[PDB]
DNA sequence: CTCGACGTA
DNA sequence: TACGTCGAG
């Protein structure tokens, strides 16, 4: 083993699951300094509990993946099928069902649903999304989606799939967003 | 024959729009209607004999022309650019086209720019925190990162992930949308 | 041309 | 299952 190699957990360590995926940071000379990457735990581990792994040969194309939240390395069944690429092998989202159920949060209610059903711009209409502010064809030069609070399952407003996948990429959460502000700020 | 809510193109040059502007009809008065032309936001009185009806669900994929999200001409299919494929290995374009494209694209990053992100760039398999979205990730294989620029200037800014990088595309890279964004979550919290 | 990623439908 | 969309590679 030497430092920068990546490997898993064999057993369980304190908080540590095994096949959690960890970096190694320091080496003696039957132990190395491990940071395990999901749970940010840099803990001192005896080679004997660490197998090394090759993270190239992980993902697409392969039957594990190291999952993008809780690093912890599992079979590609784990993660859920979202997308098509141009050779037609399918591609998985790259957080596992479990951490994905803290991100999918709570759903948006049956009678939040109906309310934002009652209000929908209908299809071939013209829209103006209320968040960044581009007219379009409603389903013909944007497609519209009800967007929700995921923490209380309300319903917010109907915005554009652009914008709804955007808010995502944040986490729903004004601290990120404070924060693309400020970097862009920064090299204005 | 022309109705409330019907599209239209203009067959020809009125005042600021172009020919093949998409419209959509808001009044009518005999043979002349009110269109709204959607590009430039602009309602103008226009004579029947100056439109041309168009049915909007033959545009776009599967289609010889498509709608443009920007200016909303309608554009032969390969004024836009291919982008994408589906499940079906039909090719998706961008919804913007060519032209509407360059002041989005805007100035590229500049090569003694790039260079130098190249000499700090996060190498490939080192655990990575990602300076917007504060994720952990390994660098190629948990998340692919990139070289954001300023598309104003055209010099860098920094190594982030694809997904923080387009999600500021999403909002034009442009403070006054995030800004939005902020007040539209709070709203809702 | 190709890419993954998001919350949606 | 699948979708378009973004700045990228
Ligand atoms: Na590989
Ligand atoms: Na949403
Ligand atoms: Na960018
Ligand atoms: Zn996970
Ligand atoms: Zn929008
Ligand atoms: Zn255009
Ligand atoms: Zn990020």
């Amino acid at each position: 083993l030497k430092n920068d190699d990546f490997v898993i957990a064999k057993n369980q360590l304190g908080n540590i699951v095994p096949n959690s995926v960890g970096v190694i940071r320091a080496v003696n000379g039957k132990s190395a300094m491990v940071l395990f990457i999901g749970l940010n735990e840099l803990k001192r581990v005896d080679f004997s509990e660490l197998e090394a792994i090759d993270i190239y040969r992980t993902g697409k194309g392969y039957d594990k993946k190291i999952c993008n939240i809780c690093h912890i390395l599992k079979n590609t069944d784990g993660f859920e099928i979202n997308q098509t690429d141009a050779k037609g092998r399918k591609t998985t989202r790259p957080s596992c069902r479990e951490c994905r159920k803290n991100i999918d949060g709570v759903k948006l209610s049956s009678t939040e649903k109906k309310k934002m059903d009652e209000i929908a711009p209908p299809k071939g209409s013209v829209f103006t999304c209320p968040i960044c502010e581009k007219r379009s064809i409603v389903g013909v030069t944007a497609n519209l989606v009800h967007d929700h609070n995921h923490d209380t399952g309300w319903g917010r407003e109907w915005i554009c799939d652009s914008c709804n996948t955007g808010l995502g990429r944040f986490k729903d959460n004004p601290k990120f967003l404070e924060k693309v502000i400020e970097y862009l700020k920064k090299y204005e």
